[PDB]
């Protein structure tokens, strides 16, 4: 094709990066997270029971109201790390930033407050391969691909730093290609290990000097929707140990004055080093002593197949300009600006 397409995100406290999408005839908007992690759309369904205050807070599918609805009602559960949503297969149109697909979706009726409701999105558009989709559902990029629309077979994302600013841009997603105006240098393009999952080798993760952890390699998955970087229970614990952060219920602190003089964390990546300094990984909210400020790192235990692995989300791709090569199943990276 001859297309490129580009969404724009918002940045809701450097956690969650949101697009708009229309389903339906006429166009019901909703926002959201535009997952690598993960190969199923869903949204909140006007089916789901209001006793999910999530399913209250949030904007529902009404299919009574879209005339180019098509009923499927195959039923799907959809496990994440952070949780669990169920509900039925529905067929409509959808709209991603002038493209137009004719797309298998989920039409969730069991959504948990927690995470749910701490949720600026209303539903996911999961970026994975079809051999992640739960229910064997073509993937909506897949959809894209086969109408021969775009320049090139590839996706990019664009993560901005800033999020307490208006005019700025929180971030942008290229569907065909990546905007120079966003990354500088050339791209690095690492191989994925084997098709179906956005996941590349590792050859350790440097602390300041040493490499204290990954040395004889791991596995670390691409995944625009987690909103920090993370690694096993294990790996974390370390890793935190030599920081001299402090555990707590789910996230990291450190005392604020501590936060600048923390040391580096690098990333070995296809003979690359990928380096962040404590500036893009601590939440620097103030400098006191009688405060603690929050690591944008976690802990999370992927289940096999997929895991044990890291997980490289918005910590690692506002400093990296990410490109998704489903051409040449690779994943490229370069400075982003
Ligand atoms: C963001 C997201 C998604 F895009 C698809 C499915 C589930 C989630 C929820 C969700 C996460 C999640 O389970 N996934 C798995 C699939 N790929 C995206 C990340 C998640 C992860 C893993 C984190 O490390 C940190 C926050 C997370 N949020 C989260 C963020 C903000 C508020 C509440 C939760
Ligand atoms: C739902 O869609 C799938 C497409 O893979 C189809 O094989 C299945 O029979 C459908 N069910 C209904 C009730 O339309």
């Amino acid at each position: 094709g001859n297309t490129t397409s580009s969404v724009i995100l918002t940045n809701y406290m450097d956690t969650q990066y949101y697009g708009e999408i229309g389903i339906g005839t006429p166009p019901q908007t909703f926002k959201v997270v535009f997952d690598t992690g993960s190969s199923n759309v869903w949204v909140p369904s006007s089916k789901c029971s209001r006793l999910y205050t999530a399913c209250v807070y949030h904007k529902l599918f009404d299919a009574s109201d879209s005339s180019s609805y098509k009923h499927n009602g195959t039923e799907l559960t959809l496990r994440y790390s952070t949780g669990t949503v169920s509900g039925f297969l529905s067929q409509d149109i959808i709209t991603v930033g002038g493209i137009t697909v004719t797309q298998m979706f989920g039409e969730v009726t069991e959504m948990p407050a927690l995470p749910f409701m701490l949720a600026e999105f209303d539903g996911v558009v999961g970026m994975g391969f079809i051999e992640q989709a739960i229910g064997r559902v073509t993937p909506i990029f897949d959809n894209i691909i086969s109408q021969g629309v775009l320049k090139e077979d590839v996706f990019s994302f664009y993560y901005n730093r800033d999020s307490e600013n208006s005019q700025s841009l929180g971030g942008q997603i290229v569907l065909g290609g990546s905007d120079p105006q966003h990354y500088e240098g050339n791209f690095h393009y690492i191989n994925l290990i084997k098709t179906g999952v956005w996941q590349i080798q590792m050859k350790g993760v440097s602390v300041g000097s040493s490499t204290l952890l990954c040395e004889d390699g791991c596995l670390a998955l691409v995944d625009t929707g987690a909103s920090y970087i993370s690694g096993s229970t294990s790996s974390i614990e370390k890793l935190m140990e030599a920081l001299g952060a402090k555990k707590r219920l789910f996230d990291y602190v450190v005392k604020c004055n501590e936060g600048p003089t923390l040391p580096d964390i690098s990333f070995h990546l296809g003979g690359k080093e990928y380096t962040l300094t404590s500036a893009d990984y601590v939440f620097q909210e103030s400098y006191s002593s009688k405060k603690l400020c929050t690591l944008a790192i976690h802990a999370m235990d992927i289940p096999p197949p997929t895991g044990p692995t890291w997980a490289l989300g918005a910590t690692f791709i506002r400093k990296f300009y990410t490109e998704f090569d489903r051409r040449n199943n690779r994943i490229g990276f370069a400075l982003a600006r």
